[PDB]
């Protein structure tokens, strides 16, 4: 079972890494110490192939770094994304993990830094938290040491799908773009590459050899989308993804008991 260690950079990734398969691999306090994927078997399971990899900010990616994280993902190797998230950056991190949600590689979150969130005088409600996003979710701390085990455990239960749902009218599009795709993208991750067609991204766009009728097809779906919304395709999609995770963060904030 391969399991990939996605995340932002300066997350806990390599760190989590390191506890996890006894390797002692490069962990620095800055944004981009990674640079390559690293391997590793996980000890206290040795059917589980781990692997570390440069941060990620996004899934449309502006280094070389992240384009190997992001290149190892499309490439539909892992079985499990770890998908690392800094606690003490909740919204920031979800960005991406919305993303990694549409690949269809399950996602289980190590909601990491819980130490320094602790800290803070903060605290997330990790239940509400996993239920609205609709991911495994496991406090960890690399620094104490604590729920690491168990956030791999987790991980690989979920290699033996509920993706965030937007705006009924961009799900729409998302549907119909689908529809013109076929069996032109691997079908596990046909909804990323669906939502990046319609928010017209360079990277996709040159890696998928659509025909020249599919791509007609999406362009009159985008321009059909725009008018409905009355909005750019590319801001319809980061303003969906924001108004997600904003409800997602709020009920992650939420410690009221629901009854
Ligand atoms: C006391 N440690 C820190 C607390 C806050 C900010 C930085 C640090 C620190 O001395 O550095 C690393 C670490 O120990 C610290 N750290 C990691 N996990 C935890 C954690 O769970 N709790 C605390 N307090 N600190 C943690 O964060 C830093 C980043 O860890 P990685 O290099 O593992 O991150 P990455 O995701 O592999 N980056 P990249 O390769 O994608 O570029
Ligand atoms: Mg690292």
């Amino acid at each position: 079972t391969e399991i990939a260690l996605i995340g932002n950079p300066n997350s806990g990734k390599t760190s989590l890494f390191n506890l996890i398969t006894g390797h002692n691999q490069r962990v620095g306090n800055w944004p981009g110490v990674t640079v390559e994927r690293k391997s590793g078997l996980v000890k206290k399971n040795k059917d589980l192939e781990i692997q570390d990899l440069p941060g990620i900010y996004s899934m449309s990616p502006y280094s070389p770094e992240e384009k190997v994280a992001r290149d190892y993902l499309l490439s539909q190797r892992a079985d499990s994304i770890l998908n690392v998230v800094d606690a003490t950056n909740l919204e920031r991190n979800l960005y991406l993990t919305t993303q990694l949600i549409e690949t269809g590689i399950p996602v289980t979150i190590a909601l990491n830094m819980i130490d320094v969130l602790d800290g803070q005088g903060k605290k997330i409600n990790v239940d509400k938290l996993s239920y609205h996003l609709g991911v495994p979710v496991v406090a960890t701390s690399a620094l104490k040491q604590t729920g690491v085990d168990q956030v791999v455990k987790k991980a690989a239960h979920t290699t033996t799908l509920a993706f965030p749902i937007y705006d009924d009218r961009l799900e729409a599009a998302i549907s119909q773009i689908l529809e013109v795709l076929g069996n032109s993208v691997p079908q596990r991750s046909a909804r990323f590459y669906a939502i990046k067609l319609f928010e017209q991204d360079s990277l996709v766009e040159a890696e998928l050899d659509l025909s020249q009728f599919q791509r007609k097809e999406i362009e009159d779906i985008i321009r059909i989308t725009e008018e409905i919304f009355t909005e750019d395709a590319e801001s319809i999609v980061i303003n969906e993804r924001y108004a997600f995770i904003e409800r997602v963060c709020q009920m992650a904030e939420s410690h009221t008991e629901d009854f």
